[PDB]
């Protein structure tokens, strides 16, 4: 009886095996626009992906994870919030049964079709596993994606899905470029987080993209032909694979814009 986002075991459960559900610093969060303050203290964020080496994609039994070769200072974020240099080591996306719902964080209480999470690690803490141990180990850019024109940097990883339909299923998924999966403007939004599923950590500095991408509705509609089951399981389709918006408690949303 594992967490997941099923009908028994879904978001409102979780903090029976994590407590840490019921936290202090607990994300995704509803980003309210009018309360959020511009802080001129922030910089640009650097998003330095040009030597990026993805190696494989994987359907981790939740979502799909496109994993990167971490091992060397290629993939990095830096600037924005942030002190020092994060390295990108995979991104995932969170979506819905309809286009209506999807995204985790939401903007005066909107919610998008889906949204992409590019998760990195603080380099000062030598790997992910001992990042996620401190309050500062991780950077989360996050991307909302709407439905319309097509995405054509995200064609590549639509029509591998396929190949991993069911959890634990993995593919070779080398030479993909994430650049391909920004929108035009890096104007963000961020706040102090968590991780999103469980364990739940509030290792998080969240970065959120004001402005979303589009991909058509065909795209989307190949995420949600994926399965949570295992092979030789029956059908459970992945869809509404978000955790909804949690209290924002003792916490301030900053702006990089006016
Ligand atoms: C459906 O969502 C997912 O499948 C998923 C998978 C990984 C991660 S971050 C890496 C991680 C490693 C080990 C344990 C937890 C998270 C996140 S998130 N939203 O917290 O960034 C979400
Ligand atoms: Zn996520």
């Amino acid at each position: 009886h594992h967490w997941g986002y099923g009908k028994h075991n879904g978001p409102e459960h979780w903090h029976k095996d994590f407590p840490i559900a019921k936290g202090e610093r607990q994300s995704p969060v509803d980003i309210d626009t009018h309360t959020a303050k511009y802080d001129p203290s922030l910089k640009p964020l650097s998003v330095s992906y040009d030597q990026a080496t993805s190696l494989r994609i994987l359907n981790n039994g939740h979502a799909f994870n496109v994993e990167f070769d971490d091992s060397q200072d290629k993939a990095v974020l830096k600037g924005g919030p942030l002190d020092g240099t994060y390295r990108l080591i995979q991104f995932h996306f969170h979506w819905g049964s309809l286009d209506g719902q999807g995204s985790e964080h939401t903007v005066d209480k909107k919610k998008y079709a889906a949204e992409l999470h590019l998760v990195h690690w603080n380099t000062k803490y030598g790997d992910f596993g001992k990042a996620v141990q401190q309050p500062d180990g991780l950077a989360v850019l996050g991307i909302f994606l709407k439905v319309g024109s097509a995405k054509p940097g995200l064609q590549k990883v639509v029509d591998v899905l396929d190949s991993i339909k069911t959890k634990g299923k993995s593919a070779d998924f080398t030479n993909f470029d994430p650049r391909g999966l920004l929108p035009e403007s890096l104007d963000y939004w961020t706040y102090p987080g968590s991780l999103t599923t469980p364990p739940l950590l509030e290792c998080v500095t969240w970065i959120v993209l004001k402005e979303p991408i589009s991909v058509s509705s065909e795209q989307v509609l190949k995420f949600r032909k994926l399965n949570f089951n295992g092979e030789g399981e029956p059908e459970e389709l992945m869809v509404d694979n978000w955790r909804p918006a949690q209290p924002l408690k003792n916490r301030q949303i900053k702006a990089s814009f006016k």
